């Protein structure tokens, strides 16, 4: 692909370990970034450091882009390597000179935009029409229809910590447990083992 | 003052037409083959839960794209009903004439892409909201919104909203009465005054 192998040129690209940061929310945002490999989760955090993933992003993926229209915004989230990632990089300043050369790098960078919004509406809908319950359950529901989710005697299987179900949620790991027990004992799931059993 | 040239070149290449208060300009599950603009007027735009339940995502204005996320791929369909909230005019293009004008001018993207970014900043705060803020400080935050806003008012006592017990429990997730339980409480710890659909922040 030629467009962003031209784009890729006029960037500078740098690795980032497994759980590091690459951007923090407040930072003046001047930079827009580009997954070459890795994944990353941008997340947010409340009062008590609490957090919730607004979204896994991946190779391919653009990041940073939201402070690109208007000049002197803040970053607006969490953005934490998930894997080890290689991240390509530019400045706002030198983008907009390439989207003058071919427009078409804007293009695929809104298609991403659009697609971010159409799945954060999503988690709004969820957000305000679940509870934490509800929203527990929908998401073990989720990873059981995952590709990757594999076969069970009785049901989907599925391996996650307390720890990632509380982060795609919002509450600690020890919620998420007190909460994986009543689902155990209204029998919509079995969680004996780090691997959980979910249902029909 | 609050148009210009690169507009009036987008709009006249639009069909632009007049929707009276209250009727759907788009609706869910619709394919999505066509981007409008609110030249004049102000749309809400709502999802729905199984039992019809009605969340209000946001608030657009004259000057702001609609029915944009189908565009940078085929066989999309609508993400979420758009509803005029006042009467409105909103121009209308094809997808397909529209990617060619991005090609003519790819300011016009430029804009269309601002807009886009404003409303992901804007959903990912809702998110936060909803996720990390209690009901009461989201309807304190709504009233603080509203009120920090033209279309609001003056007041002895500060500015002045109007905004029914229902559009507030649609924008921050809860029932008629529960706001109106809110209300008063917020009354009570000095906060605001709140006769019916009308409100005082101070
Ligand atoms: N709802 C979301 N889904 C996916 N990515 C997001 C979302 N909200 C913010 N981001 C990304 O995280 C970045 C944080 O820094 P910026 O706001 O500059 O750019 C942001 C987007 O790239
Ligand atoms: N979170 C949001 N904030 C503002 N506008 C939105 C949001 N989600 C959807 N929309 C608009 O609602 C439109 C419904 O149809 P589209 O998905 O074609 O285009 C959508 C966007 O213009
Ligand atoms: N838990 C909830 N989550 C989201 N929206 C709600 C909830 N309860 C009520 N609403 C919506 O917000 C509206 C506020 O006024 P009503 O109670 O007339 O109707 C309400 C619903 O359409």
């Amino acid at each position: 692909d030629p467009t962003l192998e031209w784009f890729l040129s006029h960037c500078h690209i740098h690795k980032y370990p497994s759980k590091s940061t690459l951007i923090h929310q407040g930072e003046k945002a001047e930079t827009l970034y580009y997954i070459v490999k890795g994944s990353v989760a941008v997340l947010i955090k409340d009062e008590e450091g609490k957090e919730m993933i607004l979204s896994y992003l991946n190779q391919g993926d653009f990041i940073g882009e939201l402070g690109l229209f208007e000049e002197g915004q803040e970053r607006s989230a969490w953005v934490r390597a998930k894997t080890a990632c290689e991240v390509a990089e530019i400045s706002y300043k030198k983008f907009r000179q390439l989207i003058q050369v071919n427009p078409d790098i804007l293009m695929r960078l809104s298609a991403q935009m659009a697609r971010r919004l159409q799945v954060t509406s999503e988690k709004v809908g969820n957000l305000a029409f679940l509870d934490l319950t509800g929203r527990i359950a929908q998401t073990l529901l989720n990873l059981a229809k995952q590709p990757d989710a594999m076969t069970h005697p009785d049901g989907m299987q599925i391996k996650i910590t307390r720890q990632e179900i509380g982060q795609i949620v919002g509450c600690s790991r020890e919620t998420v447990g007190r909460i994986l027990k009543m689902l155990e004992d209204q029998n919509l799931i079995s969680a004996h083992g780090k691997t959980i059993v979910v249902y029909g």
